[PDB]
């Protein structure tokens, strides 16, 4: 699957205003997931004990892993596409270190689609989360591909 430039200028669109505060967007987005699948948030053993979305709004660990993971996912959508070498060492550690299956890959999809739709109608209508979700699919579709070369069923 490929997405077309027009696609991916969507993309870049919205992603330019998660960018100008990609702390708050990270907050935002692992709080709900975290919220929608409370399972997941047993992979993450610096905050697993966070019980409430106050005390997930105070977590300075929380909003540092919010940062990392919006800023990685930029990197990758900022390739279009040719983002193998960004690829490579994150399906390993996700796969071997934090086994990570492609269904919660679907479920921070769900949540990144879910913030962007609320905080930006000005850059996320229908064809924009279209191209945003023709992107993750395209992201997920890679890392199940790179798992299972792992041997990681995911």
């Amino acid at each position: 699957m490929v997405l077309s430039e027009g696609e991916w200028q969507l993309v870049l669109h919205v992603w330019a205003k998660v960018e100008a505060d990609v702390a708050g967007h990270g907050q935002d987005i692992l709080i709900r997931l975290f919220k929608s699948h409370p399972e997941t948030l047993e992979k993450f053993d610096r905050f697993k004990h966070l019980k409430t979305e106050a005390e997930m709004k105070a977590s300075e660990d929380l909003k540092k892993a919010g940062v990392t993971v919006l800023t990685a996912l930029g990197a990758i959508l900022k390739k279009k596409g040719h983002h193998e070498a960004e690829l490579k060492p994150l399906a390993q550690s996700h796969a071997t270190k934090h086994k990570i299956p492609i269904k919660y890959l679907e479920f921070i999809s769900e949540a990144i689609i879910h913030v962007l739709h609320s905080r930006h109608p000005g850059n996320f209508g229908a064809d924009a989360q279209g191209a945003m979700n023709k992107a993750l699919e395209l992201f997920r579709k890679d890392i199940a591909a790179k798992y299972k070369e792992l041997g990681y069923q995911g």
